[PDB]
């Protein structure tokens, strides 16, 4: 009746889901433990894909519906939006992207087991399904995968109703009138972005003094905010909600203060999107029996062989410490089965890339300026507008601008950020010339071809090498 | 001072001169300038920047992104997506003038970047008439000399001439009618079935025409382009709706008096007579170097068999002091491939090394979906004895083109068999051409399949189907395929 296995993963989200393939491809015989009705965790069915899906559409309506397609001689008597086909588009990609998941297990001969999984013995995982049926594996390495959830707001109830998560955010059956964001991270600005582009009125609301989340450059974040207010996004920064209460109307009365100071008000929304933050995921996984404690954060402490204290034993993506992001879990899963068939396990943080799918886009990879002078790194600035390219001018789509920061004396790129078209994209050039230790001149002297985007990259490490720029 | 036109005749010394303001000598000319050299760039037209900024490149960008647009608007795109509109029509002319606005801005930049950078601007028609002079003719009549230490050659290259088929840019036209049509044609034939062909047919046949292109060859793309990735681009283009005939020389064309053209057409090799009308007519069979009435036979220069400049690996002409690089050389015929050659050339002048590796220059089709590629194709592994292996992965399944719906083609690696070096990168779908830019940077350090598939790409990006094509050449299957 129990499975016997040599790697059981549990979770299907990208760490688990690329973890479980790769250590088929390996030989392992492999299981993956999932308790949700589809694969693919977070990202794919409540995350990245169904908000790349309403960004893409929106931007499109927002062409359509504004005056972009009119000036260039693309003519329409009535744009209407249709919410629902909207959101079948979405709902089509997860379905099949889903699918997918499910097709490349087989095709790779990955058991896949529906239900809850616990450890229930450092070689022993039990997964309990719906019904409360249970399916024991027998298994000599176990992979945590487990990521994460949606960092509730204390006082503040989320009902997915008309106080949501991104979950409930991504599905509103109509667009609303008055919608306030708590947070302006990348998901809030993301998610912001799309119903202010189908009519809704939209305010966010931070704590902190910039959008975007942390590690983002502070010059970048301020000309992308203020792109943003150009098109009609609210923004009250250094604020600080003090709670929320649902009204008998259906209305939400939302306090605010200023974060330091006392400027004390109340909003009046029809939705409230609550998105403070994600936190990593672990409930009823048998981790205190074991004797595997959390650090202060819920994350599960690692070596660098994502092993917990006991040592057959690990854990991967939004579940450890570091970026919360697809890419990062998958990498993460990929060289921890590596590891475990005996060869080497390498990530570098600092040519993990961060991307906001907003339009324009921004995206980064290493070092900002603020965290090159809180490190004591003397460096070069080199900055190239997206106005002055080719590729951008000829597009009609001239926002922002690359910046690359390169160390004083050795020319070494430490840091590229990009705001505006195609940036996330882009920013895989950038990650790939960290990853080879690039110089700034190396990268000013690669042939790209023209016309395209990326000659600003290139426009932007010239200027940080040789002090001038060619087109600018 | 830095603007010399008509009436401007007071005899100039300079260290460099430049003759043609195109991709290779506008920034041949800021370089040298930023170098220390006192530099002239001579140019005839009435602006600069030459064909890639006025009849090339960018209006060529312009009208494939808003006839790509119009195509998502007026097709099944918008409407799968929720977005619904009673009537949508073409205006052309304001679609020409977004395209003109574009040219306009960046004609002017070059100007102000002249400026900016202290470069003389000669406004004329430059003959070198001495191993260290060169004399510029303007429109009025006027000449003036300018002694320079070296001359550099950037005149560029001009529409290749079909014999017996006159181009007008009425109903014949070249690439630069054809970028300016005051409507959209009913039906529109295409001689030439390279980028530049393809790209022109594919503009007027989302915009409503019936579009044939016609080639004396048996692939679609050009030279150079791989052979698997020409035929599924090209299945791709006829599935749009855009016909070809392959293999097929014209044997002539008649414009007749209702206004229609005639084209008659045979098979390549063979007799299988035919004719087909059309009411535009685009003459792409190639371009050409341009040197008219440079002085190069009174300096001994001779031309190769093409018509190009030769030149020595420091770009130096037999004339030691006189270098040509770009459209007017050897090589791709490609704007960046101008661009580093004016910058080597110009760095070379002043004693640094002069290296370019063309193996790691980019080709682009601005299609779409893209076509892009650089490094080797299979065919040219194949004459070279190279023992390679091959990653493929499809845009099918990668997350961001599902999750946008625009799904067709896919990332081909070749690597090299014993030390998994990339060896060349075929990218036929969305983003390809931003895309061959990564695969660019890698050649140039000899990178690895191996590499590539290790380096984090952010998900969920077009990128990461480059990722997937470099895992399968370097270890034999993909993840996510
Ligand atoms: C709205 C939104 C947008 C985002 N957009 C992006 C983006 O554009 N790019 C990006 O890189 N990241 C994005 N992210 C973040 C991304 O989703 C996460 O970084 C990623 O999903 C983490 O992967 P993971 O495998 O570690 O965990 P998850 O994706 O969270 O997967 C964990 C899985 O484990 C399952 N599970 C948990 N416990 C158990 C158990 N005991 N038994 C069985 N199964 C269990 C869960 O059901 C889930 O399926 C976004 C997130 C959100 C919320
Ligand atoms: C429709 C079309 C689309 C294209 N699209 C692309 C693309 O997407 N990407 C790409 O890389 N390439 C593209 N190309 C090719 C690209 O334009 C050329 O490779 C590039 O312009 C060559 O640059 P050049 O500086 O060598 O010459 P040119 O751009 O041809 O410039 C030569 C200049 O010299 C001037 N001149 C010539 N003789 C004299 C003289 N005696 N005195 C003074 N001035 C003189 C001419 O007036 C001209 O301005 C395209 C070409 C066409 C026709």
């Amino acid at each position: 009746q129990p499975i016997d296995a040599d790697v059981t993963v549990i979770g299907s989200g990208p760490g688990g889901y690329v973890a479980a393939i790769k250590a088929a491809q390996l030989g392992f015989k492999t299981v993956c433990i999932e308790k949700n009705e589809t694969l693919g965790g977070t990202c794919l069915n409540v995350g990245c894909i169904p908000s790349k899906a309403l960004l893409n559409n929106s931007h499109y309506y927002h062409m359509a519906h504004g005056k972009d397609f009119a000036s260039r001689g693309i003519e329409m008597s009535e744009v209407r939006l249709n919410l629902d086909k909207m959101m079948e588009q979405k709902s089509t990609a997860v379905k099949a992207l889903t699918g997918g998941i499910a097709h490349l297990f087989k095709q790779n001969k990955v058991v896949h087991v529906n239900g809850y999984g616990k450890i229930t013995g450092k070689n022993q995982v039990t997964a309990t399904k719906a019904d409360g049926g249970t399916q024991v594996i027998d298994t000599k390495n176990i992979l945590i995968a487990t990521g994460s959830e949606v960092t509730p707001f204390p006082g503040i109830t989320i009902d997915e109703d008309t106080i949501v998560s991104s979950t409930g955010a991504l599905s509103l059956k109509k667009v609303p009138e008055k919608m306030v964001v708590i947070g302006a991270g990348v998901i809030g600005v993301e998610l912001g972005s799309v119903w202010q582009r189908l009519g809704a009125d939209v305010t966010a609301v931070e704590f902190l003094g910039h959008v975007g989340g942390v590690g983002i450059d502070m010059e970048i974040s301020k000309n992308f905010q203020r792109i943003l207010q150009k098109q009609g996004f609210k923004f009250k920064l250094n604020t600080k909600v003090t709670g929320a209460t649902k009204k008998s109307d259906g209305k939400i009365d939302v306090s605010i203060e200023a974060a330091s100071g006392g400027k004390a008000e109340v909003i009046t929304c029809d939705v409230l999107l609550v998105c403070i933050g994600r936190r990593p995921f672990t409930k009823n996984l048998g981790l205190e029996e074991l004797g595997i404690e959390l650090d202060p954060r819920g994350r599960i402490p690692v070596n660098t062989r994502f092993q917990t204290k006991i040592p057959n034993i690990y854990a991967i993506g939004d579940v450890v410490a570091g970026p919360m992001l697809a890419h990062k879990a998958e990498d993460e899963g990929i060289i921890c089965v590596e590891g475990m068939a005996g060869g080497a396990v390498h990530i570098d943080y600092n040519c993990v890339p961060s991307v906001i799918y907003t339009h324009p886009e921004v995206a980064w990879v290493g070092k900002s300026e603020e965290q090159l002078k809180e490190e004591g790194i003397e460096y070069k600035v080199g900055k190239f507008p997206f106005a002055a390219n080719s590729r951008a001018k000829t597009n009609a789509d001239t926002d922002g601008m690359v910046k690359i920061l390169g160390q004083k004396s050795t020319d070494r790129v430490l840091g590229a950020h990009i705001l505006g078209p195609g940036a996330g994209e882009m920013v895989n050039e950038a990650a790939l010339a960290l990853e080879y230790g690039a110089s700034c001149e190396d990268m000013a002297r690669v042939c790209h071809a023209h016309p395209t985007l990326s000659e600003a990259f290139r426009e932007a490490n010239l200027a940080a090498s040789f002090g001038k720029s060619i087109n600018f």
